[PDB]
């Protein structure tokens, strides 16, 4: 059972209680984007990341109480139509906004709350890349093709296929890596390195990232959803702040930027496409959607090859 988060008197997480960190409700985001939450009926802005002015041109206390009908007149109708009450929380509305300078808008619904993520935005290849995954003659070749394809798409310094054993230990079973990096191929890691609540979250929410492993989280205020007087679920928000314990592991590994995609086989977390960059690095939003698609395609191909 989860500890309370830090803003509800919960303890700072240690290695004795890795699995009890409520990573889905950090009440904070990464600073490379802005997050608002809004009432799913009124469009009233209820919560604001403290950096909202950087991206949206208005202070949190000025955005607070304004409606999405006022703030996003061109998107609000489509947004309402796209994400009705009771729709799946995996369902996304996506728009490209003109900003005086594009801004990618990603929206999902959790209960009666809309969660709005704003971050800056920037097939012949992909088709051949899919056919390459399809064409791999065994699981090892599939793993190698998948890591090299993702490295070519992203430019990440390292792309690993990280496979879970039945005891939830992990192993790097393939990797594409920059010249000069030390090999992790064949290295195994304890189950606690990706604790049980992270594995559960990653079965439902298939991509997460840390753009800068040194960056302080930006608070969401007010931190509790005024609808519920309870924490705002951020498991479906790519801007969600990462566990400080996970961020520290990456810094100690010389990793400035991390991104992973779930590999899901018969509804169980099989592994991760796990990416590192030495330098902080914001993967463009369009490249993430492509990487989510490849994760789904890889998941289907892994299920087939392992039966053999
Ligand atoms: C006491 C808690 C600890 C802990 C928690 C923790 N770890 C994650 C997430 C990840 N850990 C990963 C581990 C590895 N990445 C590698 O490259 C290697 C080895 C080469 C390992 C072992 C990975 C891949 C993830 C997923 C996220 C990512 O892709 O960067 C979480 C969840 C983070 C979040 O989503 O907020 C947590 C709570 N890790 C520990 O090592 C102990 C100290």
């Amino acid at each position: 059972p989860f500890f309370p988060p830090l803003y509800l008197g919960g303890p700072e997480i240690t290695t004795e209680n890795c699995e009890r960190e409520p990573i889905h409700i950090p009440g904070s985001i990464q600073p490379h984007g802005a997050l608002l939450t809004a009432d799913g009926h009124s469009g009233e802005v209820l919560q604001m990341s403290l950096n909202a002015a950087t991206f949206l041109g208005q202070e949190p206390t000025v955005l607070r109480g304004q409606t999405l009908a006022a703030l996003l007149p061109e998107q609000w109708p489509a947004l309402q139509a796209a994400l009705p009450p009771g729709c799946p929380d995996a369902l996304q509305y996506r728009a490209t906004l003109d900003w005086p300078a594009h801004l990618s808008l990603t929206v999902h619904r959790v209960g009666e709350l809309l969660i709005l993520e704003f971050e800056p935005t920037e097939p012949h290849a992909l088709r051949n890349a899919m056919f390459a995954l399809e064409s791999a003659p065994n699981l090892r070749a599939l793993a190698e093709v998948a890591t090299q394809t993702v490295r070519e798409l992203t430019g990440f310094d390292r792309v690993m296929l990280y496979k879970f054993a039945p005891d939830a230990t992990g192993e790097v079973i393939a990797e594409a890596r920059r010249e000069g990096l030390h090999a992790f191929l064949g290295h195994r890691f304890p189950a606690s390195d990706i604790p049980a609540q992270a594995r559960a979250l990653y079965t439902r929410h298939l991509l997460r990232l840390t753009a800068d492993t040194r960056a302080a989280a930006v608070p969401l205020d007010p931190v509790l959803n005024p609808q519920t007087n309870a924490p705002t679920p951020l498991g479906g928000a790519v801007l969600r702040a990462t566990s400080p314990m996970a961020m520290q592991f990456l810094r100690n590994m010389g990793v400035g930027s991390s991104l992973s995609v779930s590999v899901v086989v018969g509804g169980q977390l099989w592994g991760l496409i796990a990416c590192h960059h030495q330098t902080p690095y914001v993967l463009p939003p369009d490249l993430r959607t492509t990487l989510e698609y490849l994760g789904r395609l890889l998941s289907l191909q892994v299920q087939v090859k392992e039966a053999l």
